[PDB]
């Protein structure tokens, strides 16, 4: 099962067509969390109260 | 000779002639049923009650 894998994943490269594939942007973490959104989340409570 | 020739051109071009499919994912089944959804079946049931 690894050597038809490793058969597959060389045709998958030889028969890539994109010439190079550029990294403009190595990964980076936002320092301020996306959730949770704190003020929605009272807003909708004392709504909802 | 020129009969021999188109053969081993003929030969060379079956030969050569493999490609147009490259599975990119195999076979994966979802541990997680997709039917029965247990959740909206419990809701319909309940709301037509």
């Amino acid at each position: 099962l690894q050597l038809l894998n490793r058969q597959q994943e060389l045709n998958i490269a030889k028969s890539s067509a994109i010439g190079n594939v550029r990294i403009i942007d190595n990964a980076v973490t936002d320092p301020n969390p996306v959730r949770p959104k704190k003020t929605i989340i009272i807003v909708i409570g004392v709504v909802l109260g």
